């Protein structure tokens, strides 16, 4: 599993969405480098203008590319499930607004790491920060706290995303995450730790479609050392 990430791995992302009846689809392409926790991806909408802001989809749109320090590699559940992969499910509750319900299969298809997602949003307000497109085009760094879920042979994750609003306020989005392996091979169940994640959003000047260029750096941390 870990051997699959020793070099640059191509990435393909596919998402079909439905928020308050508004259907949309997103496809992303790029590459990742797990040795340095880096990835570069370019997502484009295939259904026209997105009904939701791009920052709301960032966490939904491949933590297997996280850089785990050498003293923590036994706590990397994501790579241990490869190539068969894992199912990533999330409930994203935006404060005072709607809720995303996502389900994704992250796995290898040949040499490519693929993330196929189905997303569903409910109870979103028309004048809210999401449907109203009130969120700024940027992304703060966040720590994704991971805990083992031995009963399901997987992990759980929990963290709060804070989206900057154009009026200076903050749109909270509580993330509740569950990952379970697809295959039957043994997986690594980690001790408590977290992923320091940072993201930079940009735009391709030659891209005409509604799109989002994303570069990400993730580093696992929170495991002790040195007696």
């Amino acid at each position: 599993g870990e051997e699959l990430f020793t070099g640059v791995v191509p990435i393909l992302v596919e998402l079909d969405g439905d928020v308050n009846g508004h259907k949309f689809s997103v496809r992303g392409e790029g590459e990742g480098d797990a040795t340095y926790g880096k990835l570069t991806l370019k997502f484009i909408s295939t259904t026209g203008k997105l009904p939701v802001p791009w920052p709301t989809l960032v966490t939904t749109l491949v933590q297997c590319f996280s850089r785990y320090p050498d003293h923590m590699k036994r706590h990397d559940f994501f790579k241990s499930a490869m190539p068969e992969g894992y199912v990533q499910e999330r409930t994203i509750s935006f404060k005072d607004d709607g809720t995303y319900k996502t389900r994704a299969e992250v796995k290898f298809e040949g040499d490519t790491l693929v993330n196929r997602i189905e997303l569903k949003g409910i109870d979103f307000k028309e004048d809210g920060n999401i449907l109203g497109h009130k969120l700024e085009y940027n992304f703060n760094c966040h720590n994704v706290y991971i805990t083992a879920d031995k009963q399901k042979n997987g992990i759980k994750a929990n963290f709060k995303i804070r989206h900057n609003v154009e009026d200076g306020s903050v749109q909270l989005a509580d993330h509740y995450q569950q990952n379970t392996p697809i295959g039957d091979g043994p997986v690594l169940l980690p001790d408590n730790h977290y992923l320091s994640t940072c993201s930079v959003l940009s735009k391709d000047p030659n891209e005409k479609r509604d799109h989002m260029v994303l570069l990400e750096r993730v580093t696992a941390a929170g495991i002790t050392h040195g007696m």
